């Protein structure tokens, strides 16, 4: 059954994005039940993230040293059993909470390291890039449904307790099925080597440093505007969050799809036209995201409606390059270094964005809030000038993708002459 095995680990995929992004709708309750402010509503993602950068490139050596498919499933089964022990925590305490989203984050960078390897260990030939494909869209399909199921617990259990208890049972039946289904799979020197040739390709680092962007906005993003636009709905007359969160999510999922799409196209018709055409489209996508990131907030006060359409096409934007940026760094780097660039690209990615962004939008959203008034308006006001430092960032990864763009045919050129010599 090797269908019905990439078939579950699709599913398993869209678990774990799903677990991952949970948290992020029922924020607000959260909040206001242990009684916390912004910071400490950011410091469960941002551990979340550190712990998941932290962890993945051990599994990845722990995966090519020993059975994949142990580890898979103890993980499957290690981060529902957590997210399930954490639905049940003391109000009072708070902690055990972020050690549990940190533990989920060891578990599913686990996942995301292992299961690709299954992936294409099962099977290597063209198709591949169709399973894999389909491996991949289980993530925006898993955030997604990670806001709707949320909302929809959070409304009908009557406690947003529930939003931490029904994904687990799924999970675990998910890893009865990795193991059942899914048969066994078909030098530090070097590394460092690697590494100290890897920093003088200056496409590639300014890629890294455009994809870090990218990184701080996704996170910044994806884990506040759920809160943002409850927020905007309190301040205005016209008040809900469960809904909020569910249209952010529904959204989400088709926004992904569009964007990955519309950037293959875009990166189809461009190359023709000219080379370099990775890195200029990125840029130029870039760029169109950060204008609508910040007409979000011009339009939040206004209407709900503008700010969700403007969510629409800033995501499509600033989702599109998910799938060229590979292309970018597989293109600039050689075979011999591609691992290693990969594995360092994703780690400097995690560090400077997506670890701590959200930590630090919620501190300066505490910053403004407690150096003014406390007030729903002041609140509001405040989430919305914290937000406002994403859009500055993606202009700067768009800056890096165009600079990029700048050394992109002479970084091409030097590998193919190490690649010949």
């Amino acid at each position: 059954g090797r269908g019905a095995a990439a078939a579950i680990l699709s599913l398993g995929n869209v678990l774990n994005y799903l677990d991952r992004y949970t948290v992020a709708g029922v924020l607000l309750d959260i909040q206001q039940h242990f009684g916390v402010k912004d910071r400490g509503a950011g410091l469960l993602q941002s551990v979340f993230i550190c712990s998941f950068m932290v962890a993945a490139p051990i599994f990845g050596y722990l995966g090519d040293r020993f059975n994949r498919k142990v580890i898979l499933s103890c993980g499957i089964f290690f981060w529902s059993a957590v997210t399930f022990s954490s639905s049940f925590i003391p109000q009072q305490y708070f902690w055990l909470l972020v050690l549990s989203r940190g533990l989920v984050g060891i578990g599913e960078a686990s996942y995301s390291t292992i299961a690709p390897t299954i992936i294409g260990d099962l099977f290597t030939k063209n198709t591949r890039t169709l399973m894999l494909s389909v491996f991949y869209f289980a993530i925006p399909l898993g955030s997604g449904l990670g806001y709707i199921t949320g909302s929809s617990v959070k409304q009908a259990a009557g406690d947003w307790h529930w939003a931490l208890r029904v994904s687990p049972v799924l999970g675990m039946i998910t890893g009865t099925l990795i193991l059942i289904l899914v048969p066994a799979t078909k030098a530090r020197t070097s590394w460092l080597r690697d590494m100290k040739a890897l920093i003088r390709n200056r496409s590639y680092v300014f890629s890294s440093l455009a994809t870090s962007a990218v990184s701080f906005a996704t996170g910044a993003l994806g884990m506040w505007i759920p809160l943002y636009l409850h927020r905007a709905q309190v301040v205005q007359k016209t008040a809900e969050g469960a809904k909020d969160s569910l249209i952010f999510g529904a959204i989400t999922c088709f926004t992904g799809f569009l964007g990955v799409v519309t950037g293959a196209g875009a990166t189809r018709w461009c190359r023709l036209k000219t080379q370099r055409a990775d890195p200029l489209v990125c840029a130029v996508g870039m760029l169109g995201s950060a204008i609508f990131i910040c007409l979000i907030f011009v339009a939040a006060k206004s209407s709900i409606v503008g700010a969700y359409i403007c969510i629409f096409v800033g995501e499509t934007l600033l989702f599109s390059n998910w799938a060229i940026t590979a292309d970018i760094l597989m293109y600039v780097v050689i075979p011999t270094r591609r691992a290693t660039a990969v594995a360092l690209q994703s780690f400097t990615s995690h560090l400077l964005g997506d670890a701590g962004s959200p930590y630090l939008i919620g501190f300066i959203s505490d910053l403004i809030r407690q150096s003014t008034k406390d007030s729903p308006l002041w609140e509001f006001l405040s989430l919305g000038y914290a937000l406002m430092l994403c859009p500055f960032v993606v202009v700067l990864g768009g800056m890096f993708f165009l600079a990029t763009a700048l050394f992109f045919v002479s970084d091409r050129a030097r590998a193919e002459q190490q690649v010949n010599q």
